[PDB]
DNA sequence: TTTTTTTTTTTTTTTT
């Protein structure tokens, strides 16, 4: 038999009771879907989590869903409730879902995620077939949903459906009056007929769902359309997202019929239409609610467009490096380019939830036009099969790029930043949704002559990459900084690297001396320096903080068409379902580092020579950018292109590394007593894999 | 109930059968009065005409009494103290015209009429015995009640249990 | 109260480890058990220093404990439970309960030792006829059937009260 | 005592 009807049966007549199950054999995860948790008492002190998961267990006999104890959550947090795991159930409840008629719901109340399963069987049966139903929906609450288990704007589960296709509708009959007419006689007329507009702008999809609140899938999408008589905001409310979202994209002819419209929202911006011509209406809203009979909305087939109705044109403001370099600053483009890298997918927690996140990653999308590539801060689109599987070598092409200038710190800061607005498309060959374009030509063109070239630009892939660098002065560093909170105290450091969750990312300011730096040979005179002060105060350290290890994973690595699947799977965000890995998967130490030196580990004794920590040092910067000095001090992080290097032909007479990593060294080797500043950046890669990397030394 | 009767963190008690919810017989002479206790409720005052007689000296137009069925919670949490009313008369039970003693009403879906001597089955009595059997039955199975719920006026709601669907 | 208290709370039940003296023959050393038995000896109230502080005293006496089960009797060192009125006023033929009784065995002599000890959340009380407060349990019920049976067949087990007593035997 | 941010809302009259 199975341990998991072992207790089932145990426990399947005595609801929300603790009991230890008589028996514990590890059981494997196999999926953690994450959703709302709501109908519990939030008048408790400790206030209930916002968000619960499903863990759906195998036992080789069947596979049952879960539902993980919410006192537990944290294990999720930090990535250790991985999928594919060998976990052991220590206690177990059942709990019956009243809005449903259904079985008991094995409650994971005590458990010990253990190590990965080499029989990850995805083939068993599940005991209850009501769990193996096709619209993969959560245990318990009415007609809940499941959201992506790490950010909430990324479209999750079998709800979003992607099967609206073109339908041709014959306006005989219809008026599609003009949307300038409708912002004028929309608070006297009683039905608002028809409108025949265009998608402009698609938006990210936003989550206002509240715990406790009689709400069914809140999301809502921003779309932006336009009629050859201005442009209005057009907001999809609950339930419509879910069946529309997916289908409707930029330049797809409506045709809204029974909307609402309001009074428009004051909170939120309308985004200016590429083309100034466009009229922009702002004083009115149209809001599209799920109707009974769905003909609210029909996607129009460009073959019955008539130019007789003049529609607007799907314009775009592309541009290419050299003229970004002559952009002011929030002046929005669009970027069509070649990925020459691509960066891990960090989290960021949202100013507003201190448990919602953004999800984003850094990419040097790069054209012909310029030496230096698009530095952009791709912030999910709701685009989760392209943001998630991006890998180098693609044509990239986002929508609304807004310009990001800071021109305080010496290396010039100039990257692009996604709006709310924003979309990705990946092209193939020959521009195909944007030919027409003689900027997607001319990259075109750049892409043909270096293929025949035989040039091939340097790709890379994953890695720790901490683009803005900080300035040259401490000074110009806090400037932004609260001075409560501008510098830390090494021994409350350990907090701050506990307080982490997956891929959340931070940077800390400590002061302390440098007291021993050692050189690690990474890829396959003096390597290691140690101060008096350090052999004098290393026997009287209350506590000696050891961070000074590099995980395989924060090395950048080459790209390899080839191994493009791994490459990507290694970098990505940890997937909610199990998926058997094709064949043998090679070694993450396999594939060469795109960076070029050894990392090394500096010892920071704090000022009141009581606490010490061990910071990794894992400089980015090639010896070109020291010869040419493209880096402030061999104690950076970034050259200040901050891009890898392309192309490497000029290493012939260069110093080796060896000779970089002395003069490195050396450099430490001059801050012996001065009280320094030193930046560290703290990322945890989930499974209690906490990276703390050195960023900057400031010297007084 | 006597394992868990004491652990419930709620208990609904809506068990009570208020005089004007149960069905009554029509007297031509008290007819204000039965019009005004089973009408909408007038906007502006009228004085009684005398004194009229209380709604509890009326005949009953039901057969049977009326239980106090308690309902607990699937994770024995919470309980409620439904009424039952049924409708239906022994003819009914004698001729199956009822698909299950808890359910409350007739396939017919009408009260006894031009009906002139009734002692083939047991009166109002076994009947209930019957019923209170059917209910020690379901002992510990898991059904589904259809509760009619209705507001009759100031804070006077009831709660009346219309059909027990079992598995 | 007892009265006001529901079956659905599920509260634990005060149980015993009751022992009989064949059954303490094999129990191994600082192993608690309970005892129920016949007093049929008492021995001085003797003190003992405190370790810990000079002017402290333990108050201790020797009691033989016995019932139909064997014919040694329980010998246990009965510190003082903070039960004076029990302790002192303890007397021969009458039925003794202690709660918390610690088994303390020595072997390496050649009269092998074999005397309970009282621990420090042990409890005393002296049951009158049928088991007073302990009448559920089995033990209890049998002891009293052997004290019945004994008194029917005209049979008095010997008694003794105070006298010089050092229990412990030198090897 | 501490403690912040977010959106959601459907519908049968007028003619002068």
């Amino acid at each position: 038999r199975s341990w998991i009807q072992k207790v089932l049966e145990q426990i399947m007549d005595s609801p929300r009771q603790c009991v230890t199950p008589s028996e514990v054999v590890p059981v494997t995860v196999l999926a953690v879907q994450r959703y709302l948790l709501e109908d519990e008492p939030r008048d408790t002190v400790p206030k209930p989590p916002l968000y619960c998961y499903d863990v759906t267990i195998s036992d080789g006999v069947y596979q049952e869903k879960c539902y993980l104890d919410p006192s537990l959550n944290s294990l999720v947090y930090q990535n250790i409730l991985k999928v594919g795991i060998q976990m052991r159930i220590s206690r177990v409840s059942c709990l019956y879902n009243e809005k449903r008629i259904g079985q008991g719901i094995l409650c994971i109340d005590n458990v010990h995620c253990g190590e990965t399963s080499d029989s990850i069987s995805l083939e068993t049966p599940f005991r209850n077939r009501a769990h193996q139903e096709k619209p993969e929906r959560p245990l318990r609450g009415g007609k809940s949903h499941y959201l992506a288990l790490w950010n909430n704007e990324d479209p999750y589960g079998d709800i979003w459906l992607t099967d609206k296709q073109p339908e041709e509708h014959n306006f005989s009959d219809t008026k599609i009056i003009s949307l300038s007419h409708l912002e004028m006689t929309w608070t006297n007329r009683r039905n608002f007929p028809a409108l025949l507009v265009r998608i402009l702008h698609k938006s990210k999809l936003r989550y206002y769902g509240k715990p406790d609140k009689k709400m069914i899938e809140p999301y809502q999408t921003f779309l932006e359309v336009a009629d050859s008589s201005g442009t209005v905001s057009v907001i999809m409310w609950n339930a419509l997202c879910p069946e529309w979202y997916k289908s409707l994209r930029v330049g797809l002819v409506l045709l809204l019929q029974d909307y609402s419209v309001k009074k428009s929202y004051p909170f939120r911006i309308q985004p200016v239409p590429v083309d100034p011509q466009i009229k922009l209406i702002s004083t009115m809203e149209i809001c599209l609610n799920l109707r009974d009979p769905p003909t609210n909305i029909i996607i129009i087939p460009e073959k019955q467009v008539k130019p007789e109705w003049r529609l607007p044109k799907l314009n775009h403001r592309f541009t290419t490096r050299s003229e970004l370099d002559d952009m002011p600053e929030n002046c929005i483009c669009d970027v069509i380019g070649l990925l020459v890298f691509v960066g891990r997918v960090q989290r960021s927690k949202k100013k507003e939830n201190r448990e919602d996140f953004w999800s984003y990653r850094w990419i040097h999308i790069a054209d012909g036009t310029s030496e230096q590539p698009f530095i952009v801060e791709l912030f999910s689109t709701s685009q989760p099969e392209i943001f998630e599987n991006i890998y180098p070598m693609a044509y990239f092409v986002c929508t609304q790029l807004k310009v990001v200038r800071n021109d305080n710190q010496v290396p010039k800061l100039l990257y692009l930043t996604t709006t709310n607005e924003s979309g990705v498309f990946i092209t193939g060959h020959r521009g195909q949704p944007y030919t027409y374009d003689a900027k997607v030509k001319n990259f075109i063109q750049w892409i043909r002559t270096k293929s025949d070239s035989g040039e091939q630009k340097n790709m890379v892939i994953g890695g720790y990459y901490p683009y803005p660098p900080v300035p040259e002065t401490f000074s110009k560093y806090s400037s932004s900084i609260k001075v409560e909170s501008l510098l830390t105290a090494i021994s409350e450091v350990r907090k701050e690297i506990e307080d982490l969750q997956y891929r959340e990312q931070k940077r800390i300011a400590i002061q302390g001396i440098i007291t021993a730096i050692k050189y690690i040979p990474h890829s396959s005179i003096s390597d290691r320096w140690e101060s008096q002060l350090w052999r004098e105060k290393k026997f009287g350290l209350i506590d000696h903080l050891h961070y000074s290890r590099v995980y395989p994973e924060s090395i950048p690595r080459k790209f390899m068409f080839e191994h493009r699947k791994f490459l990507s799977d290694q970098y990505n965000s940890q997937p909610a379902k199990y998926v058997p890995p094709e064949g043998r998967p090679p070694k993450l130490d396999d594939f060469k580092s795109a960076r070029s030196l050894g990392h090394f580990e500096v010892t920071i004794l704090g000022l009141n020579h009581e606490i010490a920590i061990d910071v990794a040092f894992l400089p980015m910067y090639c010896p070109e950018d020291i010869r040419t000095s493209q880096i402030d001090t061999l104690l950076t992080s970034m050259n200040y292109s901050c891009a890898y290097p392309q192309d490497t032909t000029g290493n012939d007479r260069l110093p080796g590394p060896r000779a970089v990593a002395g003069d490195i060294i050396k450099a430490a080797t001059e801050l012996d007593r001065v009280h320094i500043v030193g930046i560290l950046d703290i990322c945890n890669l989930g499974n209690n894999k906490v990276e703390v990397y050195l960023h900057k030394i400031y010297s007084p």
